[PDB]
């Protein structure tokens, strides 16, 4: 009886195994655009993905992860609110059963169809397992997805999903350039928060881009054909793998832009 996104094991249950679910810096949150303060002391973010080395794509039973070689400083996030150098380890998405839900963060209570998370860890802690134990261990770049025009840079991800339909399946996923998933503007909101899945560790600097990317209905439909279940098990479509907004408590959301 493990955690998930169903009636019996979803977000409202997680606190029983992971009491930090009710903690002081949980994610995601609603971004109230009128309350977020422009912080002129923030920097432009530095997204350096030219040497990124993607390796593999995995269906882990609650999302799919595109994994990178993080054994050297190849794809890094720096600047913005961050001190030091954060290495890209994986990206994944959260999405809905319908276009009107799926994102984890919300903007003035608006839900997007999906949300991309590019996960990076602070090189001063040496490895990801150590970094998640520190309050400044991870930086997650969040990007909203709306449904409209196709995103060309997503299609290589969409076309491999039939090969990882069920939990535990992986496929080779070399030579994928995550620059093709970015919007035009790097304007962002930032706040201190947590992993949005168990173990819900309070180790994340969140950087959420203001500009959504557009994907096509056909692209998100293929996300919704994935399975939470393993091969040969009763089919449970992988949909609604999002945690709802959590209390902001004693936090300030800062804006990079006027
Ligand atoms: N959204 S966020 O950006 O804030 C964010 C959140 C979270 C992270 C860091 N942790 C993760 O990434 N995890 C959590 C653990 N997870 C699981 C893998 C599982 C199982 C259960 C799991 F929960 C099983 O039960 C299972 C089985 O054999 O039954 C096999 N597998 C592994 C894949 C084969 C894998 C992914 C990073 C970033
Ligand atoms: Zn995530």
């Amino acid at each position: 009886h493990h955690w998930g996104y169903g009636k019996h094991n979803g977000p409202e249950h997680w606190h029983k195994d992971f009491p930090i679910a009710k903690g002081e810096r949980q994610s995601p949150v609603d971004i109230d655009t009128h309350t977020a303060k422009y912080d002129p002391s923030l920097k432009p973010l530095s997204v350096s993905y030219d040497q990124a080395t993607s390796l593999r794509i995995l269906n882990n039973g609650h999302a799919f992860n595109v994994e990178f070689d993080d054994s050297q400083d190849k794809a890094v996030l720096k600047g913005g609110p961050l001190d030091g150098t954060y290495r890209l380890i994986q990206f994944h998405f959260h999405w809905g059963s319908l276009d009107g839900q799926g994102s984890e963060h919300t903007v003035d209570k608006k839900k997007y169809a999906a949300e991309l998370h590019l996960v990076h860890w602070n090189t001063k802690y040496g490895d990801f397992g150590k970094a998640v134990q520190q309050p400044d261990g991870l930086a997650v770049l969040g990007i909203f997805l709306k449904v409209g025009s196709a995103k060309p840079g997503l299609q290589k991800v969409v076309d491999v999903l039939d090969s990882i339909k069920t939990k535990g399946k992986s496929a080779d996923f070399t030579n994928f350039d995550p620059r093709g998933l970015l919007p035009e503007s790097l304007d962002y909101w930032t706040y201190p928060g947590s992993l949005t899945t168990p173990p819900l560790l309070e180790c994340v600097t969140w950087i959420v881009l203001k500009e959504p990317i557009s994907v096509s209905s056909e692209q998100v439909l293929k996300f919704r054909k994935l399975n939470f279940n393993g091969e040969g098990e009763p089919e449970e479509l992988m949909v609604d793998n999002w945690r709802p907004a959590q209390p902001l408590k004693n936090r300030q959301i800062k804006a990079s832009f006027k």
